[PDB]
C-alpha cells in the first residue's frame, strides 16, 4: 500500500546502505506476493516462518521460468530483515 512500503525502505538504507532495493522494485515485489497466494498483507513480512517458503517458491519460479527478476528484491528484503531480527 504506502506506509509499510516506507517502513521497509528506511530499514533496508540503514541495513544495506546504498545498495539497498528501489521503491519502484519493492512496490513490485510486494503485489507479486500477493497474486501469488504466497502472502496476503503488507505486514506479512514480518513473519520470520513465513520467509522460507517464499524463498522456495521464487526461486522455483526463477529457475523454471528463467527469471530471478523478483527473487532479487526478496534476496536484498531477506538479507536485512534476517539480519535485523538476529538482533
Ligand atoms: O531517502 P532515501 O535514503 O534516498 O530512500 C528513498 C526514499 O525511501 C524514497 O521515499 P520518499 O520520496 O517518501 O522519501 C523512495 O522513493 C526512494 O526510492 P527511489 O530512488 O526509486 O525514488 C528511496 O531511495
Amino acid at each position: 500500500s504506502e506506509a509499510v512500503i516506507k517502513v521497509i525502505s528506511s530499514a533496508c538504507k540503514t541495513y544495506c546502505g546504498k545498495t539497498s532495493p528501489s521503491k519502484k522494485e519493492i512496490g513490485a515485489m510486494l503485489s507479486l506476493l500477493q497474486k501469488e497466494g504466497l502472502l496476503m498483507s503488507p505486514s506479512d513480512l514480518y513473519s520470520p516462518g513465513s520467509w522460507d517458503p517464499i524463498t522456495a517458491a521464487l526461486s522455483q519460479r526463477a529457475m523454471i521460468l528463467g527469471k530471478s527478476g523478483e527473487l532479487k528484491t526478496w534476496g536484498l528484503v531477506l538479507g536485512a530483515l534476517k539480519a535485523a531480527r538476529e538482533e
